């Protein structure tokens, strides 16, 4: 098991995304924190 990457899909409120990354909600997908 491990964490997703940049343009993966991933479910917002679930902790699958990277260090760094942000599960957006709005496309329901990972992207760079501001």
């Amino acid at each position: 098991a491990e964490c997703k990457g940049f343009g993966k899909s991933c479910v917002p409120g679930k902790n699958e995304c990277c260090s760094g990354y942000a599960c957006n909600s709005r496309d329901k997908w990972c992207k760079v924190l501001l």
